[PDB]
């Protein structure tokens, strides 16, 4: 159901990714994996689109 979009992220990096996805009507989850940083999840359907916006905005910074 929920596929794993990015991982190994800073907290601010994570937030910006979620912001940019939210701005394009994709809802994402931020997941704290402690020493491994945050990861970003979306819903399978939104994967292609989410990858598009992350390329487009050149995320993560």
């Amino acid at each position: 159901k929920d596929k794993d979009l990015l991982k190994g992220l800073d907290q601010e990096q994570a937030n910006e990714v979620i912001a940019v996805l939210q701005m394009h009507n994709i809802e994402a989850n931020k997941i704290d994996s402690g020493k491994l940083g945050y990861s970003i999840t979306v819903a399978e359907p939104d994967f292609t689109a989410a990858v598009y916006w992350i390329k487009t905005y050149q995320l993560p910074p």
